[PDB]
């Protein structure tokens, strides 16, 4: 049984099964999305560029700045879940990246 090692906004983020979780609500991730939102969290409440993720969550893989994009709508997508009243997880900071803008607790 699997422990969560995050916490971030609503949802416990448990890496080792690729797994989020909110109040009876479990949802797996494709393994990079995971890391996406661990790489977030662990600089959370700060400005990321395209760079700094590629470079940090694409490492060994060439990818476009447009893949970086498409990823980001899916974790997004995920994060929100259909819940129209969701906070922004990530906010895209004009010309410079993204920021994850909920609160995150380390367990
Ligand atoms: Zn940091
Ligand atoms: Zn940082
Ligand atoms: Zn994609
Ligand atoms: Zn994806
Ligand atoms: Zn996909």
């Amino acid at each position: 049984a699997q422990q969560p090692v995050v916490r971030v906004g609503e949802w416990l983020v448990t890496p080792s099964i690729n797994q989020i979780s909110r109040n009876g609500r479990q949802l797996t991730l494709e393994p990079r999305l995971i890391d996406l939102l661990v790489f977030f969290a662990q600089h959370s409440g700060e400005v990321l560029s395209r760079d700094e993720l590629i470079d940090n969550v694409w490492k060994r893989s060439i990818v476009t700045n447009h893949v970086v994009t498409q990823s980001i709508s899916e974790l997004r997508k995920s994060l929100k879940d259909n819940d129209e009243d969701s906070p922004v997880y990530i906010a895209t900071v004009p010309k410079r990246g993204y920021k994850l803008m909920v609160p995150v607790i380390w367990y």
